[PDB]
């Protein structure tokens, strides 16, 4: 790996990222001042679990849709065996949709966008998953409050996606190879663009793992 390379990977990395975001920094943004009244969060509580569920069900599908072009897009993604992209996928690709919450998150008045507006945790009430959605308010607060950038999102993400210790892996080396060039790429970005000090400040493998565990669930 020289610079000409890393320095091609993280804009390929983020590139692939911004094609592929699913909703736009910028419309999140512009729609932080429109929020859901009473009238329309009760409306949502009113819904039954099943209602609710089919909704965000149709959203998350959609969303790992995304999380999958995203892989596609990643330089040698598609070069390693059928059987390995699969188990990455099916190991990263949650906990990548979660992590690409946090954007859509709002600290300064502790709501989300959902549905074209947004709104706050009780707006999910009906689904009966308190605790859950609640520390994923708290996830999506502790990262949005080291304002990640897209290109910081796009690299992290790349690399809960390209993980050597994944089992399952039958060409554990390419992957290594894989995830050791985005790990540069990532220190490259992050030294070039003077975010050294987030390393440090992101939550670690644990706590994303066990949220994500408890989300499947
Ligand atoms: C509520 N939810 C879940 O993923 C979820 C959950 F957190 C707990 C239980 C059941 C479910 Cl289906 C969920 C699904 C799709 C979305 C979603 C909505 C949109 C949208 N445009 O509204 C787009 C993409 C997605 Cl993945 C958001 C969700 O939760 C937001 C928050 F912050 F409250 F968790």
């Amino acid at each position: 790996a020289s610079l000409t390379e890393i320095e091609h990977l993280v804009q390929s990395v983020c590139k692939s990222y911004r094609e592929t975001c699913q909703l736009r920094l910028e419309d999140l943004l512009r729609q932080r001042s429109n929020i859901f009244s009473r009238e329309e969060v009760t409306g949502y509580q009113r819904k039954s679990m099943w209602e609710m569920w089919e909704r965000c069900a149709h959203h998350l599908t959609e969303a790992i849709q995304y999380v999958v072009e995203f892989a596609k897009r990643l330089s040698g993604f598609m070069e390693l065996c059928q059987n390995d992209q699969i188990v990455l996928l099916k190991a990263g690709a949650m906990e990548v949709v979660l992590v690409r919450m946090c954007r859509a998150y709002n600290a300064d008045n502790r709501t989300v966008f959902f549905e074209g507006k947004y709104g706050g945790m009780e707006l999910f009430r009906a689904l009966g998953c308190s605790e859950l959605i609640s520390s994923i308010f708290d996830f999506s607060h502790s990262l949005s409050a080291l304002h990640f950038s897209e290109d910081e999102i796009a690299l992290y993400t790349a690399l809960v996606l390209i993980n050597a210790h994944r089992p399952g892996l039958q060409e554990k080396r390419k992957v290594e190879q894989l995830q050791y060039n985005l790990e540069l790429a990532f220190h490259h970005h992050l030294c070039k663009t003077h975010r050294q000090s987030i390393l440090a400040k992101l939550p670690p493998k644990g706590k994303l793992r066990s949220l994500c565990s408890q989300h499947v669930e």
